[PDB]
């Protein structure tokens, strides 16, 4: 895998970001990360939803410099948004997240896991501090 470069358009969710990426506006998911969300009616705010949000959003709009890092299998999904790892300053933000108790591990899809394993440890630290959604 490799990371390349995308401007922030706007953040959008906890789990959800606009891009510019090679020139062209688009809607990115953060791979392997729930986060309880702001939008959607099904459920609406959920709890830690506008800190999630916010998290997300402080971390991206006070970089430098975004990356995105495709996985190794579908790099889009149903709904045309784009498939990665997101980094601020050289941080992965589906980590940090995850780190803060404020995403859970999504239930994945090979082949796109290569970050499950350092993710998934992040999770187990969050759990074991009680962290946001653990506590």
């Amino acid at each position: 895998l490799h990371k390349e470069p995308a401007t922030l358009i706007k953040a959008i969710d906890g789990d959800t970001l606009k891009l510019m990426y090679k020139g062209q506006p688009m809607t990115f998911r953060l791979l392997l990360v729930d986060t309880p969300e702001t939008k959607h009616p099904k459920k609406g705010v959920e709890k830690y939803g506008p800190e999630a949000s916010a998290f997300t959003k402080k971390m991206v709009e006070n970089a430098k410099k975004i990356e995105v890092e495709f996985d190794k299998g579908q790099r889009t999904d149903k709904y045309g948004r784009g498939l990665a790892y997101i980094y601020a300053d050289g941080k992965m933000v589906n980590e940090a997240l995850v780190r803060q108790g404020l995403a859970k591990v999504a239930y994945v899809y090979k082949p796109n896991n290569t970050h499950e394993q350092h993710l998934r440890k992040s999770e187990a630290q969050a759990k074991k501090e009680k962290l946001n959604i653990w506590s």
